[PDB]
């Protein structure tokens, strides 16, 4: 395993490497970094060139500056110009919170650019935008994102050792018995050597807060309303931030899909239940 850095789209982003042979590149979301995806690393790097990246902002990788630098065609454009640097056409993309939600744009938008779709629970364009209109506990669930728009939450989350980033990945995982005292460590680092502001600057963009964006069909703008690549989802059914009803009806936009409910996961199944999690994906790459 190697970690190397690659410019692309004006900045340079850092990632994690092992193995050779066809693309999987792997998306983390808030707060984690690439270090998320090390059992899945370790799995497939026998049959593939495995990817993560750290996101703008994250980690090491750089931390450009103004919300304008974390947009979603930005966004975007960083995973198209990722996929062509490293020498290839296509990849099996995979996919957690906001890296789905970028990467589940991005799919529809180059589908031509991926081979298959894995994604873990996270939001999809549609059916979240349907979820927030309709379901009071999604709603509760995603309230956070409007109070992440305030100035004031940059401290909050920093506050004494990064105690709010503490409380949504290091305690849960630490009771669970998933994260060592190892990962513990690697994601204190992440966040010290990470930007709080950078990682907070993805959700002020968001536009879900006005009862006429409300009313938007997709969290984010696509002209393509459905996916017709092989899709794989892989959902801990025990998410606080997600509900279950956000996979309902997805077949309409993603009519080749396949979807494992894990009962005893939450919010990250790739790292809370890795064997489980590897196998589903096997048997997905394997179809």
């Amino acid at each position: 395993m190697s970690k190397q850095y690659i410019n692309v789209n004006g900045v340079n982003l850092h990632y994690i490497s092992k193995g050779q042979g066809e693309l999987m590149l792997f998306l983390h979301g808030f707060p984690d970094f690439s270090h998320i995806w090390r059992h899945q690393i370790d799995e497939f790097s026998n049959d593939f060139h495995t990817v993560a990246l750290d996101l703008r902002g994250y980690n090491l990788s750089e931390k450009p500056s103004g919300l304008e630098s974390y947009e979603i065609d930005v966004l975007v454009e960083d995973i198209r110009q990722v996929i062509e640097g490293l020498g290839y056409s296509s990849c099996t993309l995979v996919v957690h919170d906001w890296g789905a939600g970028i990467g589940w744009t991005f799919a529809y938008r180059y589908p031509e650019y991926v081979q298959k779709l894995i994604a873990f629970n996270g939001p999809h364009p549609y059916t979240f935008m349907r979820e927030l209109r309709t379901n009071k506990n999604q709603q509760k669930a995603s309230e956070y994102m409007k109070w992440f728009q305030k100035q004031e939450v940059q401290d909050y989350m920093e506050r004494d050792n990064f105690s709010g980033l503490r409380k949504l990945v290091i305690d849960p995982g630490v009771k669970k018995g998933y994260l060592t005292a190892d990962d513990v460590q690697a994601y204190m680092n992440s966040w010290e050597n990470g930007s709080v502001l950078s990682m907070l600057s993805y959700y002020r963009n968001l536009k879900i807060f006005t009862e006429e964006d409300l009313r938007r069909k997709s969290l984010f703008p696509l002209e393509e309303e459905v996916l017709n690549i092989p899709v794989q989802i892989i959902w801990g059914n025990q998410d606080p931030t997600f509900m279950p009803e956000n996979l309902d009806g997805i077949e309409e936009y993603v009519p080749n899909i396949s979807v494992h409910r894990l009962a005893e996961a939450s919010h990250a199944p790739q790292h809370e239940k890795p064997q489980e999690v590897n196998n589903v994906m096997w048997n997905f790459l394997n179809k």
